[PDB]
């Protein structure tokens, strides 16, 4: 798995299950293109977006859904989506956790880069 | 003042000084459209990007060019920028904590 | 204005008013001696601790009563308080942003 | 593993690794008294430090040697250390994930509490 998402909600003290996450590519023309998505499980985990194989060079985005995270829990919240956005595999490939702690007016996100 | 917008670097502890700050507004066909721009001074603050009268509800981007600014200080960056989405509905403080490899981000609406 | 305290409220987007903050300074018998005290402000800012006279090179610690700031939002919280422990070499900001499960803390030094 | 600790490094996006680890509880008498220890493995985690039997209710301080940590890279950190004190197992047996981000000036901590 070259690219996870773990998500937690710091109001609760718990895993952000069910949490969708969208990842879209930067292509030639300078357009986001779809790549991937899921949502996270019991355990706020996201595996299994992507490959070895199709996860090539590039300018990559995730969009972690936290707005519609809070919705469901009745809260209404700040943000529109919590967006991480970064060049991967440019030295080589890599495998990237994108980690996000969410309240409903702040977060913070961090990656984890390891070399296979 | 209804909008301000603070980066601190929590590498060096400081202010983030001459950080890029970008805002958009998105227009009627999911495009953004330029709002507002400016540089965090010496206390890490963008003051003066908006009056009352431009400032109305919407849903708003705020992108902070962070590659540059830790590219400036020597400091090798994961993130491309780090952008913050929001809707303004009827004083916003967009604040961001800095790192090469994270960030945080939160509002303090008054 | 040596050393200011500053303390945000991540679940209400707002500063964190009336928090109770003990500044204590290690003695050197190991235990700590009581420095400084103060309730954050309107604007989550607790300004007057201390003058530079009496704020010498030294291991501080700052307590926030996050406990009793959740509790009187009715609100349940994790931490007992949250302690921020730092030395002091020859201005500080002591910012802190807290949730009920966490809480940030990072430090300004100008 | 009613306990464990997580420990994130946000300037190299990597595991804290060697991170020293220190667990107090608070006694009858209302002073610390040593709980358990440890070190993050080379994944960030530390595992192992107590047992369902020897993790009673009580008041626990996780104590992260954060300084020794940057010290070690070379780096002088602004923070002795980072603590989290908490009241532990009121409601019944949990266990509890403390999870921390560091930077040199900056720390941000969260704890993720599951119900066996
Ligand atoms: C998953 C996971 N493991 N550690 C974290 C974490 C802890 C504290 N602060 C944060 C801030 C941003 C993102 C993750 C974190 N999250
Ligand atoms: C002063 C002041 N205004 N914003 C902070 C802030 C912003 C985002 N994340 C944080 C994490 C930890 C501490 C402060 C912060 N500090
Ligand atoms: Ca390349
Ligand atoms: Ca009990």
């Amino acid at each position: 798995c070259p690219l996870m998402v773990k998500v937690l909600d710091a109001v609760r003290g718990s895993p952000a299950i069910n949490v969708a996450v969208h990842v879209f590519r930067k292509a030639a023309d300078d357009t986001w293109e779809p790549f991937a998505s899921g949502k996270t499980s019991e355990s706020g985990e996201l595996h299994g977006l992507t490959t070895e194989e199709e996860f090539v060079e590039g300018i990559y985005k995730v969009e972690i859904d936290t707005k519609s995270y809070w919705k469901a829990l009745g809260i209404s919240p700040f943000h529109e989506h919590a967006e991480v956005v970064f060049t991967a595999n440019d030295s080589g490939p890599r495998r990237y956790t994108i980690a996000a702690l969410l309240s409903p007016y702040s977060y913070s996100t961090t990656a984890v880069v390891t070399n296979p």
